């Protein structure tokens, strides 16, 4: 174990300072039947502290009671992680090797928060320091000059390998393109309003479908295989006049037909047919309409494994989107493929120590779990103090901020708020019921670990301490209390 080295930067909480020779860490997971484990993080400085208490056989009183519903079974969990963008890899590798390993350990190791997903962009997005695709030779329909640049061969891929080496959980890779080569596009530019030329089934559309295959082929050459790909990052962006950075517009009908006609068959007839395809990969406000358009066409649906969703954590309904969508296509998983904060005009892109941005992460993770979402992926794994680099200056926050000049990195509250989920909810976990005995201000979600034991996260975004008890009929009652401005993960064995 190693405790947080705290440092204040003038906001509501501290960051934990890590460097080449030190970084906060866990002991390996260890609790007997009849006892419960509690991980606590507080605005006042506690960082996933471990403590244990007994489970009571009896309970008197009329304070808040949350009853576990073991037998109400909801979605199963895919996992948790972040994006290996050019900017993140760039920042990580600018540190000294020993510090690089602590950073990777904090995310990917049982000594850290056990991430098991990595989103990887296919070529450049806005967190890149130059625009480029894998096929920048014009009119190269055959993709003869398709190749991975150094951004993949010297930064992302090696970093990915090391993450996998460090992880004990099996890790899944997820890939998303921002833009195709510009000669495949009506506007001939990496950004701006513009889409694939011609129409689905045609040679522009076939070339693009093969580009996915070539991407996967090249990655498979560096011994990496993907769990899933998205059909396109924020397809809706490329429909917007003057959109500032890399994009490719699809209407839902364009996406439907492109999937049915080109990308589905192409992927299916290739050695990567077990790779899953997710559609949308955009704001949840495009639901349920996008889902309806794509899935009620059997020729497209037969290829679509799930629906990927984005969150701008600064803004903010979910039931009329996630809810309705799940209702309509219960067997098509919802998956959060991107989240983030740092745009509220009045506040810095990176606020070091921000407990509020922390709360925003887990509040969102919980709302997602409550609406059937099966996994959650943060945006940039790491960023500099300015919130980049980003070639369009589109800076934002990241759970780990790298300070190259001091060979230091900072773990923000956000990190720990993620940790309260990622570290304790392995793939296979199943969300189950948790009913409250009365209106309260807590946020809480309960799941069952594959092994049969229980996880419950309780978040408290008010300033008041909230005393409460959790009933599980198999074992008894957890008397506990939830400190204002805190998040707890509770674990206890069930048989
Ligand atoms: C990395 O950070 C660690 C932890 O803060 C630093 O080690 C501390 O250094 C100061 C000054 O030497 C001591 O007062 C503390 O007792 C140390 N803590 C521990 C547990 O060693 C170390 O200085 C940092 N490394 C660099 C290069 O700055
Ligand atoms: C494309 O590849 C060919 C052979 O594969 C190579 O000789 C040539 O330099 C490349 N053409 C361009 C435009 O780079």
């Amino acid at each position: 174990a190693r405790p947080c080295i705290p440092k204040s930067f003038g906001y509501s909480s501290v960051v934990c300072v890590c460097n080449a020779t030190y970084c906060d860490s866990f002991d390996p997971p260890t609790p007997a039947l009849g006892t419960f484990s509690r991980y606590e993080s507080t605005r006042s400085g506690r960082r996933m502290e471990l403590s244990m208490g007994p489970i009571q056989a009896n309970h008197t009183g009329t304070g808040l009671l949350l009853t576990l519903q073991p037998e109400q079974k909801f979605q199963k969990v895919k996992g948790f992680g972040g994006a290996m963008t050019d900017a993140a890899a760039l920042n990580i590798l600018a540190l000294s090797p020993p510090a690089q390993n602590l950073l990777l350990k904090s995310y990917f190791s049982e000594e850290g928060i056990g991430y098991n997903i990595i989103r990887v962009p296919m070529a450049s997005c806005d967190f890149s320091i130059r625009t480029y695709t894998y096929a920048d030779t014009p009119d190269d329909f055959q993709l003869h000059n398709f190749s991975l640049p150094e951004e993949d061969t010297k930064l992302k891929i090696p970093l990915i390998h090391r993450a996998l080496q460090l992880a004990q959980r099996p890790v899944s890779l997820l890939a998303s393109p921002w833009t195709s080569p510009t000669w495949l596009k009506t506007n001939g530019a990496v950004n701006g309003k513009g889409s694939l030329k011609g129409q689905p089934g045609d040679i522009y559309h076939q070339t693009w479908a093969r580009y996915f295959v070539k991407f996967l082929d090249a990655y498979a050459e560096h011994k990496l295989q993907f769990w899933a790909v998205t059909a396109e990052n924020e397809p809706s962006a490329g429909l917007l006049s003057g959109y500032p950075f890399q994009c490719l517009g699809f209407t839902p009908e364009h996406q439907r037909d492109f999937i049915a006609r080109d990308l589905g068959p192409t992927l299916a007839n290739s050695t990567h047919h077990n790779v899953r395809l997710l559609m949308l990969d955009d704001q949840r406000l495009l639901l349920p309409h996008w889902a309806k358009v794509v899935l009620t066409d059997p020729e497209a649906a037969k290829y679509v494994h799930g629906i990927a969703v984005h969150w701008y954590l600064d803004f903010l309904p979910a039931k009329a989107t996630l809810g309705e969508t799940h209702r309509l296509f219960p067997n098509t998983m919802l998956f959060a493929s991107e989240a983030c904060v740092g745009s509220k005009f009045w506040e810095q892109s990176v606020r070091l120590g921000s407990w509020d941005r922390g709360m925003q992460y887990s509040h969102s993770i919980i709302t997602n779990l409550l609406y059937h979402v099966v996994g959650w992926t943060d945006w940039n794994l790491a960023l500099n103090p300015e919130g980049g680099p980003n070639w369009v200056r589109n800076f934002v926050d990241s759970p780990i901020i790298v300070d190259i000049t001091k060979d230091t990195f900072y773990k923000q509250p956000m990190f720990y708020h993620l940790g309260h989920f990622s570290k304790f909810i392995p793939e296979g976990s199943q969300r189950v019921g948790l009913v409250a005995s009365q209106k309260n201000d807590l946020d809480a979600v309960a799941l069952m670990h594959p092994d049969g034991s229980a996880v419950v996260v309780v978040l408290n975004r008010s300033s008041k301490d909230v005393p409460l008890t959790i009933k599980d009929p198999a074992v008894g009652f957890l008397e506990t209390i939830s400190p204002g401005y805190s998040i707890h993960t509770y674990l206890w064995r069930r048989q």
